[PDB]
């Protein structure tokens, strides 16, 4: 506790509201009244501070920064909280809870590099976009074991007491970080991992470092920039880390979710492909290259497409030494890296394999360059692969008959290969981490959610939906157990509540997209998907028929025929259906598959052979498809935190410029709105937040009265049967 109390420390240096000056305690005792009102009544998330200067019965008189008068009544008006309040580390001690003044407060904050702030029972982080140094082991030791009132707001603090409380009751704890695209998730995540290995790990503690270790791994394979986050994390991951009954970390599992796979043959303008592309032809040997056959990124065309091969601040040369250090410690072997790099090698060689027309109709292959370096690489017969790829075998009834395929058809079908290798490959990575690390059978664990966000762009595809209906979820989860799950104890417990509705349910757009009775998107798409005659059209015309003018949720455009609107909680997102049946279907030819099945590479051998990487679970007589496939492993994961205590933080992007020292009116205060920050505040001020059994609710044996002595030695609190609760 000197460093707590000590100004001169680093903690509240970097912690702490800063001391006020002389000046400003003469306007903290100030009896001056102030609003926040709205200079253009249409801009309505640009406030600015008025002095009121009158009041009625009903109304206050207020002034403009101009100097006009203007009035508003009173159950309309945004008061202005007490200076004293700015800097608040907890917002439910407001006076008044509006708008303006939650973002005020935030931003009061927000100008000292104060991202954290707590909303009552979670927490609130405002992504800085510069490095704040509150993440050391100095500050870990400080928060180590404190309560949230002892300490400052941060993501430390919120991951001890959920440390604490699996000690305390002996229960699954979740640490779940909400966030729209360059929020601040994975940073976060990353803290709370580095937080638990510290205060949780055994002082030859070698495991604590391999699991600080799998994710730069999964960071290289598995993120890439996009146009909102240079680090954007193209999978969702569930980190499970676990505990023995003492209390020391016994272990840790990942479960990988949702690889943008799509992207390894694509990337829209100034984007990049995954980073691992461009850290192994940037930091690979003279030696590598040329066993390779490598080049620089300009020369292959899974990369020489968006015009962008850079990332301000990042050396993919360097970056390639973190990954390939990180994949010593957790314990791969020198052959297994090098197998790893030539199936990266392999995917951007099959990437510049042109086909172009022949004779007939059929495609060709006049330069067999890009073929040969691949088939090399990966360890297969160059003129197998060849056949495979633009004469595949198929099955007519049962007659095996060879097709001719075009270009178009032809180079679709690379892709289909490369996506197939790249994303069996990141589940073998998963997978080799996840065995490193089981080494215990846990006693409890906390979990942490890490989840691709809420992202829009000017063309979203099934990614996108899949993506924002599992942001869509998480958000009702927070809905869930704060709104609904608490008012129900009330009223079990009839503590005489009076139900409120906070007007915050995701259900409408939920059912609308993972529907089965009626069928949504999602069913719908499945329907189409093995019907034989199925276009991109049948499908949009079916989504069409189905939900324009009747689920008020669906937009039917009157602009576009490819694309349809679905209103989100975070916004209306226009999905365009081309490619979707394909999507959805994952096709793979199998000759391409019994191809590698003969790879002379140990690892590409296994990525088609082991039937946990390379099997497909089927459907009657069609495969499982990624719709289904994903909503079974989503469902699965939310029955995992209905189970678990949840820790909630919340994350928020300041801008759409991933610039600091930029706090934006209207972009923060959206986020405020569709995550349900304010009424997240009024439901733990209103209500009341804990509630003990009687029996261990001073004679300490006995009636529900023995514990009433108790609070009468030391209306506010109420009494429900079997239980008791406390408020504020
Ligand atoms: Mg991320």
């Amino acid at each position: 506790e000197n460093p707590i109390h000590d100004r001169t420390s680093d903690y509240h240096k970097y912690l702490k509201v800063k001391q006020g000056d002389s000046d400003l305690f003469k306007l903290t005792v100030s009896d001056k009244r102030y609003i926040w009102y709205n200079p253009d009544p249409k801009e309505r998330d640009s406030y600015e501070c008025g002095e009121i200067v009158s009041e009625t019965s009903d109304s206050f008189t207020f002034k403009t920064v101009d100097g006009q008068d203007r009035q508003v009544k009173k159950d309309d008006a945004n008061q202005r909280n007490p200076i004293k309040f700015d800097g608040v580390e907890d917002m439910s001690e407001l006076s008044y809870l509006n708008e303006p003044a939650v973002f005020h407060n935030l931003r009061v904050r927000y100008n000292q590099d104060l991202i954290y702030t707590y909303s009552g029972l979670f927490l609130v982080a405002v992504n800085p976009f510069k490095r704040i140094p509150i993440y050391t082991q100095e500050m870990v030791d400080i928060f180590k074991g404190r309560r949230r009132n002892e300490v400052a707001p941060h993501i430390f603090a919120i991951s001890d007491v959920a440390y604490r409380s699996m000690l305390d009751d002996r229960q699954n704890q979740s640490l779940l970080i909400t966030g729209e695209s360059g929020a601040g998730k994975t940073e976060n995540t990353k803290k709370v991992i580095q937080y638990l290995a510290s205060v949780a790990g055994r002082n030859s503690g070698v495991l604590e470092q391999q699991i600080l270790q799998a994710n730069p791994i999964l960071e290289a394979f598995g993120n890439a920039k996009t146009t909102r986050n240079n680090n954007s994390s193209r999978f969702g991951k569930f980190i499970e880390i676990q505990f023995n009954s003492a209390g020391f970390i016994s272990g840790a599992s990942i479960q990988s979710y949702l690889l943008e796979k799509s992207r390894v043959v694509f990337q829209s303008e100034t984007e990049r492909n995954y980073h691992i592309f461009y850290q192994l032809l940037a930091g690979a040997t003279a030696e590598e290259k040329k066993a390779l056959h490598l080049a620089g990124p300009e020369s292959f065309n899974y990369l020489n497409q968006s015009g962008c091969v850079d990332i301000k601040g990042v050396s993919d040369s360097e970056e390639f030494k973190i990954t390939r250090q990180a994949m010593d410690i957790v314990g791969f072997s020198q052959e297994e890296q090098m197998s790893i790099f030539k199936i990266i090698a392999g995917i951007l060689h099959l990437g510049n394999i042109k086909f172009e027309k022949g004779a007939g109709e059929g495609a060709v292959l006049k330069d067999k360059t890009a073929l040969n370096a691949a088939s090399t690489v990966f360890g297969v017969n160059p003129s197998v692969l060849e056949k495979a790829l633009m004469e595949p075998r198929i099955l007519a009834g049962r007659d095996l008959v060879a097709q001719h395929l075009n270009v178009e058809k032809s180079s679709s079908s690379r892709d289909a290969l490369v996506k197939a290798l790249y994303g069996r490959l990141f589940l073998w990575l998963v997978k080799k981490i996840n065995n490193v690390l089981c080494q215990e059978r846990k006693a409890y664990f906390i979990g942490v959610l890490d989840i691709s966000g809420f992202e829009i762009f000017k063309v979203n595809s099934f990614e996108q939906l899949c993506i924002n209906y599992t942001n869509e979820k998480l958000q009702q989860f927070f809905n869930h157990h704060m709104f609904k799950l608490e008012q129900e104890e009330y009223l079990k417990e009839k503590i005489n509540w009076t139900f409120i509705d906070f007007g915050l349910d995701s259900q409408a757009t939920i059912d609308l997209i993972d529907g089965r009775q009626p069928p949504g998107i999602l069913a719908l798409l499945d329907e189409q998907s093995v019907f034989p005659n199925a276009t991109d059209n049948t499908l949009i015309t079916k989504l069409h028929s189905h939900f324009s003018k009747k689920n008020a949720k669906y937009e039917e455009p009157r602009f576009s025929k490819t694309e349809f609107g679905v209103t989100h909680y975070a916004g209306q997102v226009m999905y365009e259906i081309q490619d979707w049946l394909e999507k959805n279907k994952d096709p793979l030819q199998q000759d391409l598959e019994l191809c590698f099945k003969d790879s002379s590479d140990n690892v590409v051998t296994k990525l088609f052979n082991d039937p946990n990487i390379a099997s497909r679970a089927k459907k009657g007589a069609n495969f499982i498809t990624v719709a289904a496939q994903y909503k079974e492993q989503l469902a699965s994961l939310m029955a995992t935190l209905e189970a678990a205590n949840p820790h909630f933080v919340r994350c928020i992007i300041p801008n759409n410029k991933q610039l600091p020292a930029k706090l934006e009116d209207k972009v923060v205060l959206d986020q405020l709105r569709c995550n349900g920050v304010l009424e997240g505040i009024r439901i733990t001020r209103k209500g009341f937040p804990n509630r003990i059994i009687y029996a261990d609710f001073v004679p300490r044996d006995a009636s529900q009265k023995a514990t009433d002595a108790v609070l009468k030695h030391l209306e506010q609190y109420r009494f429900g049967i079997t239980k008791i609760f406390f408020r504020a």
